[PDB]
């Protein structure tokens, strides 16, 4: 099991969160003894919240830099706080609360890829692999000593939407593993090798280059594939797959 | 191995699993327009499910099992495959013909032991100290059929209905990819072995502690009310009505 009266932090998203609180519950973490930081309900977030609620499992909405959200953390006072997917920057100090620290899951095999639009990015420079990484929080954002990593292949086929789905899936087949390395105080190893970030932005704002080789065309095209938002875009209109701009 | 090229798949489920499922096969490759749900009315426990489907535009009908409705839902789709993750009607022989490469369902115990719908409840509440879960594919009846996939569990002194129906689920998930990839094989699956046993959907003893019972025996049936929000095992004493504590408190 993992040890008895150990209180657990998620703070999360969606259904990364809500498989974490499952599996905490598997593992015999108590009620009382978890507590969840999310955002508000909302069209990716509902699980979690009705998770919350029928459960009556201790939960705060509050900014990650609010007075309220620090409250929350102190009341709770956790051994441990998981973030997955939590959408915003945790201070140095809430970390500190945790005895024996916090583990974030990232969607790249780090210090690659750093930032967001991992996915996205990805397929657009080509990658044949990448991966996920679980690590250990600092005040920084994608720092700090990993706990574990598992390579993905990327296939020709992948658009970032099913890089992303497969990225959430595998990892969480992981998660068990990475709450016990975590519960054991396993200091992890520090990231090493060649460093790369991508920003907020929409990769060159959806739009099509057409001085590009049809190769890269395609991956952009793939890359920006992500219902419900808008496809990539040519001008001369809207472009979800290569067949549809071949047949322009 | 990846599942083959326009591989359609239908979903007919509730909650957790079923978003966990879809999210499988997206990440699997299968496009949006080539998968399908069927479901239940939205509910606290399928609003995640309900919300996904509604963002990522995936067709769904919530139509009964047994309705006209629901049948020309699954023709019209025309599946390869069908997967069950905690749907909650019987799905009829006619709707299961209709998927060439057929069907798996998720169920929480080592088939053919545990038919029913209490497992988890019966299965602390008899002493067990293994289970596990049972995916098979589905005929017309409920909880027949060969097996692709049986992983073992083992059930703890601490174990709660509540922590064993959720590791049910997290442990299960993670086979899931590879079920699919069973189905989308052709495997046949082996029938199933052992003594059958059966459990009905009643609530076991009526959520009642008989005080004549072992502490043994009611500190199971204890563990076994254990779900939260419902409300815990109840003992009468001088025809007075009590909801006990947890067990943490009722060993001392
Ligand atoms: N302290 C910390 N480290 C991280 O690596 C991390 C968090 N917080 N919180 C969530 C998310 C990073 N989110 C953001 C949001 C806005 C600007 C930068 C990072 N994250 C990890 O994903
Ligand atoms: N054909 C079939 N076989 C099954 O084993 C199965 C289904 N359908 N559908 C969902 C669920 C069983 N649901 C029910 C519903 C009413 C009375 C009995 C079982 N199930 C499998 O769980
Ligand atoms: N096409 C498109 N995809 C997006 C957009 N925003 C986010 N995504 C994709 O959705 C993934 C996760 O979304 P998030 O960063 O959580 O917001 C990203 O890695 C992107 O690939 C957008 O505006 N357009
Ligand atoms: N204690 C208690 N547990 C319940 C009750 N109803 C369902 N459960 C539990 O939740 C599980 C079933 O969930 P389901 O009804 O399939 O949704 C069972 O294995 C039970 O242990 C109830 O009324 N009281």
């Amino acid at each position: 099991a993992i040890a008895p009266n150990t209180r657990v932090l998620v703070a999360g998203y969606g259904l990364p969160a809500e498989f974490c609180v499952t599996t905490l519950i598997g593992m015999g973490v108590e009620i009382d003894k978890i507590a969840v930081a999310t955002h508000r309900e909302d069209n990716r977030n509902c699980g979690l919240h009705s998770m919350l609620r029928l459960r009556n499992i201790q939960f705060t909405t509050a900014a990650a830099n609010s007075e309220e959200f620090y409250e929350f953390g102190a009341n709770f006072a956790p051994d441990m706080i998981i973030s997955m997917h939590y959408r915003s920057l945790i201070p140095g100090r809430f970390l500190k609360l945790a005895k024996k620290g916090s583990v974030n899951l990232h969607p790249s095999l780090l210090p690659a890829y750093r930032g967001t639009n991992s996915v996205a990015w990805v397929i657009i420079n080509g990658e044949s692999e990448t991966g996920f990484s679980y690590h250990r929080m600092d005040e920084n954002a994608d720092t700090g000593a990993i706990l574990l990593q598992e390579r993905i292949s990327v296939e020709e086929t992948d658009t970032a939407f099913s890089l992303f789905h497969r990225q959430i899936a595998r990892a969480m087949l992981r998660l068990e593993e990475v709450i016990l390395k975590l519960d054991q105080g396993d200091p992890g190893f520090a990231q090493l090798g060649e460093a790369s970030y991508y920003a907020r932005e929409l990769p060159f704002g959806g739009v099509i280059d057409p001085r590009w080789s049809e190769v890269q065309i395609d991956r952009f095209i793939r890359a920006m594939f992500f219902p419900p938002f808008p496809p990539a875009v040519l001008k001369i209109y809207y472009v979800p797959s290569i067949d549809i701009y071949r047949s322009l």
